[PDB]
């Protein structure tokens, strides 16, 4: 090709062209994401049950959908749990890369069927079959400046005239909203039902019959008689809309003669669906909608327009209302993507100096500069051909690739322009002998390279999801360099080039000095082979001491402007209380860092390890990057001094805490263990096995760390017994005191009604001050058989006892989740397999299972030999057809420890981690360290085999041949990559491991590769003679 | 060549429009919409050496702890079993229903009346009056 | 939704699917109606080669979460989501 | 259990599986208890 | 039928684009394509 392209110029400007056609109209349909599908895809079954305590949501909704979910292809696991207000969740994990679509309809398809076993309360407050994988774009949340109306004021209209157009937006895949519009609430009272001798029954009749709806069907509708001239629908009985109009309900008739109306019976007004969780803004009421993004739509733009239809409606909001927005990643996500192209622009600046520096001709450096970004836009409609979209794994996967960019356009540049000065050939027929030398090798360089990415794609888990985004992107590159390498590079180096003091001159003097000392050094070592191979077995050792030393972690913590705050209260405590804590909570974000923290989304009464009324969560968000200097105000040092002021406060277990990189997995650090209950043993019995294991942890605290449960303990509970004996006897129906003493205080839902062009429901129970204390039983009153009422004091009796707020299952038994994490110094596999040794002695019936990240973490830690066994072998074979020969291929093997010393090196000295991007730090360096030898040992052979010079004088030409291309790729790369390193701002964790890796190791792989390819490779073709 | 799985979804999308029209027994009891060959890929039979358990004891251990897992196992279509799940069986005497002037419908009554579990909200749920400072669930009967 | 007049059924029902509805893959337009009888037909017309079966799996996947929000007499009906021709392939007469 | 295959799935491939999910059933078994397979027709596919 | 006329313009343009290049590619020049690109005009005036 490269012979055929030369003295075709045109021909290679149009492929130039088209790649670089296909890189623009690509860009412009890309999706643009923060980070790809990572996460196996989940499924989520909520079904609500009203005021239910927590065993009720497991023995008749969690257990009966968990029996019925037969025959669902590719299920993993299955894992479950019901709390005490009444919701259930399945979250059914498949297997990676599933059509999820596909998933979902089978999981809801399933459900669907198991609905007629559920009870008539839960099919009536419906199930809801979601995706629980996906993350928020982002969330906007409404607050109330004046204080006028509540948070359910706020959140009706939302669900009324701000979730339409924003559900219409382009891109918008999903609108959640955190809150439930209008509700008809009817606030009962037993003072008043007893002296009009009524019950919660009757109330609940009246309103089911006289809120309905008909089907009068048709005046003169077919057939007619004959004759008829008139057609006209009929329109009976219609639902009612004003709280006025419920009041007049008709509920009784007093034998003598009055009107017993509801509204004499039960105050009436327009309430919350629910009342379990209070939102709040700074103090203030507000409701916000979680607005998610749809598969491909670029989510910079999304956000621009979400942020443009609301200031359509900015002034259509009631005097009072604003929008404010205490989560958004679109803007970080604008950070970590212009700081990428801040340095795929400075690495073309620097390329384009650096070679200046060394040949001193502008045409020779403007060949990088139209070869480097035609393969920059060309890997793009590659990269949009296989589907993917930019993000920040793909944009850190193609920064690594750059150093593969430029090293395929210095070498083939640089080579051409030696022989011009060398030999003296023209322009035109340099670059047919120049590419004569090279080209076979650079088609091996693509197949060597192809054979060390190519294995890490096929990994498997949410790993081989991260990893494969990575090796597409860093081979799709690397494989376009060569081929534009060979094709255009060769075009435009005859065509641009041409024939042949202060700073550049002595520059010039310097360098030559240098590399004739060089050669000089290398002529020495090569008499010395022995000695010097001592060396190598003493950075090899140096290698694997330090790569075990190195801490193993999954992805680097970075500043997004918004961490969490739990906050727990003791068993029992109510939402006042707790309110109260997140008050002083939102005190001292405010007070004490007024100047970091924007807002507190004070979220009240849910929690991420369970829902009460004795948790709170508060969103903290933080000021812009820009209004935040040095490291004194970043989020991993405001969470330390918050953690250290929360610890003197009293009742409440504060804790604050950073998000995870990856928001849609959890934590991912440490281990996930599932103590089953096989034997059908009951849940006291396994809190007895649990509570055994723990005590018997404590034994190995040099290994496991901060092991605790995830549950909740169990608390008291009020027990209501019906005497079955003494209900008879006084004529009350035990289907009665279900339903009054079910409806009165956990409230029931009855039916709906139409509001202003909407259907809400209608909800009943008893006004807050009749259901508080036990006293407050003996206030109801229920119609005997006579009609003469008795209380609940007569025929129940009441006791405390203790039971489990939030029960919980996995793959349909018992289960109780267990979490922590490996001491420090020791890896979790040796953690992992502690705990199943200790499992293992509990009491009979009892087993266990590894869910979470262990169970996928049970799975990958296989592949990660084997797959380097195949890289390993087929890198091999490839050398070997390259340098025709079984020998030879060792020299340039035995050069990988050289380039990863370095990174370990500087990884270990910076107290870096061997992250996800560490170890696609190394290949590039590995990749790089070897192109830079393949060339070494090529020109040797090539020298010796044709010329016939001697080994050891065709050794030091080579590397006297090679001194230049080693230096301006690796200062140019080196100085490239500087600012990802220095760099401190937003997106800064994932910079500086990708940064430090990479630097770290070129330095060494560049000094020691130079001394010592020279060495292995006399000293191999010495002894295989 | 049919996608085995998008046939299930239209089968089982027009099986949705005829369900409520089915009598209620049918739809309690529960109607399945499996894929799967008619012939067995094979039997996992369950035995005790002792012999103390008889038919149903094993039956009842085979659907307890066995059969769910085996049902949602990747490529396993359908999982029939050979026996029987526990079940509280309530021998009727007409005899002596006669005896006491009852029916198997007083009996159904009763079963439901007193076998049933009822949801009973929660001591000072949402929303609460402000100096509240106790919050536990009420519980009352349950399954026997 | 049977007994309801054009403006209810068009309030309650076709509002709620429609506004669950948006954000389906290669979505070009959605129409809708209802009518006296209480019949509410919602169509959606996707980009031409989107995959029908699959379309029919993400409208279906979706609806679920819209069927709670409904009167609860729509629930007994059932709801229908099924691939629509604008126009017959042909008639069949029968006479005698 | 008589175990039908869902059409479309490997019969050996599910047949293998199946037997290791009993594997995490065997050592729970009461006194006595013991499986046995009185019928399979995997095993033809894996010995021909 | 809107759709139709919208990416009518877009549909001429990189279709002249593509011979352009593809021209320019079999004969190594950027003239002779020029010259040939050139009939194009006497041709569209035919058909309307």
């Amino acid at each position: 090709m490269p012979n055929f392209f030369i003295d075709r110029p045109i021909f290679a400007w149009v492929i130039a062209i088209i790649i670089m056609l296909a890189g623009g109209l690509s860009i412009l349909k890309l999706p643009v994401a923060q980070y790809p599908t990572i996460a196996p895809p989940a499924i989520s079954i909520t079904a609500m049950y009203p005021g239910a305590d927590a065993e009720t949501v497991q023995n008749t909704v969690t257990q009966v959908i968990e029996q019925n979910m037969n025959g669902i292809d590719h299920l993993m696991y299955m894992s479950s749990n019901g709390d005490s207000t009444g919701t259930a969740t399945i979250t059914l994990t498949f297997e990676s890369g599933t059509d999820p679509d596909i998933a979902q309809v089978q999981v809801q398809n399933k459900l669907a069927l198991a609905t007629p076993l559920l009870p008539q309360e839960v099919q009536q407050q419906g199930i809801s079959v979601e995706k629980a994988s996906s993350s928020f774009l982002m969330v906007v949340g409404v607050i109330n400046t004046n204080g006028t109306m509540n948070q359910d004021d706020i959140s009706d209209y939302v669900a009324a005239n701000m979730k339409d157009p924003i559900s219409r937006t382009s891109g918008v895949g999903d609108v959640q909203l955190f809150g439930s519009q209008y509700a008809m609430r009817i606030w009962m009272d037993p003072n008043k039902l007893n002296n009009f001798q009524l019950t919660p029954v009757d109330v609940i009749s009246a309103l089911k019959a006289q809120n309905a709806q008909v089907a009068a069907g048709q005046l003169g509708g077919t057939p007619p008689v004959k004759g008829q001239q008139l057609n006209a629908s009929i329109i009976a009985q219609t639902r009612l809309t004003n709280t006025e109009e419920f009041g007049n309900i008709l509920l009784k008739v007093n034998q003598d003669g009055s009107q017993v109306r509801l509204r004499d019976v039960a105050k009436i007004e327009l309430g919350g669906e629910s009342y379990d969780v209070v939102a709040k803004f700074n103090g203030q009421p507000a409701s916000g909608l979680g607005i998610k993004l749809a598969t491909g739509a670029n989510a910079l733009d999304t956000a621009n327009a979400i942020r443009a239809e609301l200031a359509k409606m900015e002034p259509f909001f009631p005097s009072g209302m604003k929008i404010v927005y205490p989560y958004d990643t679109t803007p970080f996500v604008k950070i970590s993507i212009h700081e990428v192209v801040k340095t795929l622009v400075e690495a073309i600046i620097l390329v384009f100096l650096v070679m200046y520096l060394f040949l001193q001709n502008f045409r020779a450096t403007l060949i990088p500069t139209i070869a480097v970004p035609v393969v920059l836009l060309g890997t793009f409609a590659v990269l949009a051909a296989f589907g993917f979209s930019i993000n920040t794994l793909t944009m850190f996967g193609m920064v690594l690739a750059i150093g593969l960019l430029v090293d395929d356009a210095i070498v083939v540049v640089e080579n051409v322009e030696r022989v011009m000065a060398e030999e003296g050939l023209p322009p035109k027929e340099a670059t047919r002998k120049s590419m004569g030398q090279i080209q076979g090798a650079l088609v091996g360089i693509a197949m060597v390279l192809s054979a060390v990415f190519i294995p890490m794609a096929f990994f498997g888990g949410s790993t081989g999801a991260i990893y494969r985004q990575f090796s597409i992107t860093i081979v799709s590159a690397m494989a376009l360099s060569v081929l534009v390498a060979l094709i255009l590079t060769p075009a435009l180096c005859a065509t641009m080039l041409k024939p042949i003091t202060g700073f550049f001159g002595w520059f010039n003097r310097m360098f030559d000095k240098s590399t004739h000392h060089y050669t000089d050094s290398v002529g020495n070592i090569l008499r010395s082979t022995g000695r010097y191979l001592v060396l190598y077995l003493i950075i090899v050792v140096g290698m694997a001491w330090l790569f075990v030393r190195l801490p193993s972690s999954f992805l680097p913590d970075e500043d997004q402007g918004v961490f969490l705050s739990m906050a727990q209260l003791p068993a029992g405590a109510t939402q006042e209380r707790t309110q109260k804590v997140l008050d002083e909570m939102t005190n001292y974000y405010l007070t004490k860092e007024k100047d970091n923290v924007e807002s507190v989304f004070a979220v009240n009464g849910f929690g991420f390890a369970g829902r009460g009324q004795n948790t709170g969560i508060a969103f903290v968000s933080l000021k812009d990057w820009s209004q935040r200097p040095g490291e004194e105000n970043k989020v991993e040092a405001i969470t330390a001094r918050a953690m250290g002021y929360f610890s003197q406060i009293k009742d409440a277990m504060v804790f604050a805490f950073n998000l995870p990189a990856i928001v849609e997995l959890g934590t991912a650090t440490g281990f996930d263990f599932e103590l089953i209950d096989q034997g059908g043993l009951g849940h006291e019995k396994l809190t007895q096995a649990r509570n055994q294991l723990f005590g018997m942890v404590a034994q190995h605290p040099d290994v496991l760390t901060g092991v605790r449960p995830n549950g909740l303990e169990d608390t008291p509970q009020f027990k209501i017994d019906i005497d079955q004996e003494k209900a008879q006897a006084l004529g009350v129906s035990i289907s009665d005191i279900n339903t009054t003493l079910g409806a009165a205080w956990g409230g029931s839902y009855v039916n709906d009604f139409i509001d202003r062009g909407r259907v809400k429901k209608v909800y009943i129970m008893s006004e807050a001050k009749y259901r508080m204390l036990p006293e407050d039983i003996g206030k109801w009153y229920v119609r005997g058989s006579d009609g003469q009422m008795v209380p609940f004091s007569a025929f129940s009796t009441s006791r405390w006892e203790y039971g489990s707020p939030r029960l919980e299952r996995y793959n349909g038994l018992p289960s109780l989740e267990i979490l922590g994490q490996a001491a420090p110094g020791k890896s979790t596999g040796e953690a992992m397999a502690l705990m199943e040794e200790l499992a293992g002695k509990l009491p009979s019936g009892i087993g266990y299972d590894w869910t979470g990240m262990s169970y996928q973490e049970r799975l990958s830690g296989n592949q990660a030999p084997a797959l380097y066994a195949i890289s390993l072998i087929v890198v091999f074979l490839c050398l070997a057809a390259l340098y025709e020969s079984w020998s030879i291929p060792f020299s340039v093997m035995l050069v990988v420890p050289l380039g990863v010393v370095g990174a370990l090196l500087a990884a270990t000295f910076r107290g870096l981690t061997n992250d996800v991007y560490f170890q696609v730090g190394l290949l590039t360096t590995i990749g790089l360290s070897a192109k830079n030898a393949i060339l070494i040992v090529e020109f040797a052979k090539d020298l010796m085999e044709k010329e016939g010079k001697g080994l050891i004088e065709a050794t030091l030409e080579a590397v006297r041949m090679r001194l230049r291309p080693i230096l301006m790729t690796s200062l140019a790369f080196i100085l490239g990559v500087m600012p990802l390193v220095i760099s401190s701002g937003a997106g800064s964790g994932a910079q500086n491991a990708v940064g430090t890796g990479v630097m770290g190791g070129m330095v060494t792989a560049t000094i020691l590769a130079i001394f010592f390819v020279p060495v292995f490779f006399v000293v191999v073709r010495r002894r295989f003679s």
